[PDB]
């Protein structure tokens, strides 16, 4: 059974969440300011990352399937210059995706709040 705060049903079901994350991911990698970070990413990793997006953003309490977010981006930040601007771009691509799909405002806002919760997990909480 799905958790109480699972957004899958309201998004139209798992297939619909999977399609929305596809559109979103396509936006990310088509972004000239993000594409360079994704050039090295092979297909197995891409698929794991999409599953992480699906479950982290829409899966609800206890549903997250994937690597720790801190560890996943630590090298990107230390060695390749990943920064808060890239996060802003990625958050905005999800917003655009949901808006373009016509997602109701309340549902869209819950999803965007969940995306925002990833920021301190990736960049730490502050010095
Ligand atoms: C809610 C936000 C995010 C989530 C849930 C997330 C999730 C993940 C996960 C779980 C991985 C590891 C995949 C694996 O190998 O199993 C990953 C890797 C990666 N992420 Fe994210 N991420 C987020 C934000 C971002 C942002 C803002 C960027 C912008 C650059 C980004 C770029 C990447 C890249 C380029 C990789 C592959 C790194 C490598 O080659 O190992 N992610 N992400």
């Amino acid at each position: 059974t799905a958790p109480a705060d699972s957004l899958y049903s309201r998004m139209g079901g798992e297939a619909a969440v999977e399609k929305a994350v596809d559109v979103f991911y396509e936006r990310i990698v088509a972004d000239p300011q993000l594409a360079p970070f994704f050039a090295n990413v092979d297909m197995k990793k891409q698929r794991r990352k999409q599953v992480a997006f699906m479950t982290y953003v829409f899966g609800g309490s206890g549903a997250y399937e994937g690597r720790d977010l801190g560890a996943s981006h630590r090298r990107l930040i230390r060695e390749q210059g990943m920064n808060h601007h890239h996060f802003d771009l990625v958050a905005a691509h999800l917003d655009s995706t949901l808006q373009e799909l016509g997602v109701a405002q309340e549902l869209k806002a819950e999803a965007m709040a969940i995306v925002a919760s990833a920021r301190p997990l990736i960049f730490g909480t502050g010095e």
